[PDB]
């Protein structure tokens, strides 16, 4: 999947911009937050531009399945229910401390193994 992203020259990140401080619409109508910063970092390390695709939270996994987006970065908890349908990165945010309670992950189509391997490398570098 990385060859095809690099060929297009952009990364399509799905989120729901109603969840400060992770993703929200600021006073200038721009989508900003921790997750936008992480999306920007991943796009930069792939050498591509970023397109944030804003939608409803319940629309995110459907959009990823239908290939409208490369990944979800949207305060999405890693759950057993969501692992039935998508792959997650290593956690990038631990709500509770010491790996306790909600851990946020980046959702990737299960087929896109190279992209997942690369995102996990980036998260280790950001840590």
């Amino acid at each position: 999947a990385i060859d095809e992203i690099k060929s297009r020259g952009y990364l399509l990140v799905g989120l729901s911009a109603d969840f400060p401080p992770f993703e929200f619409v600021d006073e200038n109508g721009n989508i900003v937050g921790f997750d936008v910063d992480l999306a920007k970092e991943i796009a930069r390390r792939l050498g591509v531009e970023l397109k944030i695709v804003d939608m409803t939270f319940d629309g995110l996994i459907p959009s990823l399945l239908t290939k409208k987006i490369d990944v979800i970065i949207s305060g999405m908890t890693i759950t057993e229910e969501r692992k039935k349908v998508v792959a997650f990165s290593d956690p990038y945010f631990d709500a509770g401390g010491g790996g306790s309670g909600e851990q946020y992950g980046i959702a990737v189509r299960k087929e896109d193994t190279d992209l997942l391997e690369f995102i996990n490398s980036v998260l280790r570098e950001l840590k």
